[PDB]
């Protein structure tokens, strides 16, 4: 079926939970043996969210190459994304090592450091220009260059230096700051505006390594971001945009990381975002 009318048909019939459970039943199951090794317990935020072995990002290190991060490679859309958990106190150096080694231009953050009164990820970037951060375990230096605070999101320019080689690179930090502590946003308008700002920066384009996207577990909000982006790109590429099947795209992405889209409300919000986004692209 088309999307917008499949949408109204699920709303009127109140069957979002049944649709979402079908997705959960059909999703791929692949091994994640490296994630479950005892030496990696303090590298995982949640025991039930792990990268598959076949798609995990490897650190360029011979001691321990493990990080909780996955490469999502979308062949028809010609887009790739790295989806990862919010960094932990003992993985902030690994996180920036990955950004460096994978040649990423942008980092997309969809959570606040504290939500619901608890810590959802480490404070992994510097908050003042004159107070830089040094990660001694991976030999990197990170400096805040500029910060632009808007009503729904903040964009930061960061300098990452590889202290071994003295090479430097500019990294863009895109921080969506207004996702509610409970539920999903009422309108997708600010989320779509944010997606378009990431696109306009070049961070999603083939001349760079894959964008790094995270929330707390790296599967819920993070899944919504890449699902919406890929669906809108396919609607632009194909002769028949009504052929794009958001459930099929989501199942393809779940071949590369488990659990993408965590609730039926996140599934409905993804439909809403793609539907509204397709009107703004055109031609409008
Ligand atoms: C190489 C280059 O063009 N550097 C430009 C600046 C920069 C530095 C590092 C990260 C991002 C931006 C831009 C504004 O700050 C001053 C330097």
């Amino acid at each position: 079926m088309e999307m917008e009318k499949e949408f109204e048909q699920i709303d009127k019939s109140g069957s979002w939970a049944a649709i979402y459970q079908d997705i959960r039943h059909e999703a791929s199951d692949f091994p994640s043996r490296v994630a479950k090794l005892p030496k990696n317990k303090n590298r995982n935020r949640y025991r039930d969210v792990s990268p598959f072995d076949h798609s995990r990002i490897k650190l360029h290190q011979e001691d321990n190459d493990y990080i909780n991060a996955s490469l999502i490679k979308m062949e028809e859309a010609q887009r790739s994304y790295i989806l990862t958990q919010g960094p932990l106190p003992n993985t902030v150096g690994h996180f920036w090592e990955m950004v460096w080694e994978q040649k990423s231009r942008g980092v997309v953050m969809l959570n606040r450091v504290m939500e619901k009164g608890s810590l959802k990820c480490a404070q992994y970037w510097p908050q003042k220009e004159e107070k830089e951060m040094i990660f001694e375990d991976t030999n990197l230096k990170l400096t805040l260059i500029s910060e632009d605070i808007k009503s729904y999101y903040t964009v930061r320019q960061l300098e990452l230096e590889n202290l071994t080689t003295q090479e430097t690179r500019e990294i863009l930090h895109f921080h969506y700051t207004t996702w509610p502590d409970f539920g999903v946003p009422e309108s997708p308008a600010s989320f779509l505006n944010f997606l378009f700002k990431v696109r306009e920066s070049g961070s999603l384009s083939p001349e760079h390594g894959p964008v790094v996207v995270h929330c707390s577990a790296g599967i819920g909000r993070s899944g919504t971001f890449c699902l919406a982006d890929t669906c809108l790109l396919l609607m632009d590429k194909r002769k028949d945009p009504s052929s794009v099947d958001i459930k099929k795209v989501l199942l393809e992405m779940r071949k590369f990381r488990m659990g993408l889209i965590q609730t039926a409300d996140q599934l409905r919000f993804s439909y809403l975002a793609v539907i509204e986004g397709a009107k703004f692209i055109m031609g409008d």
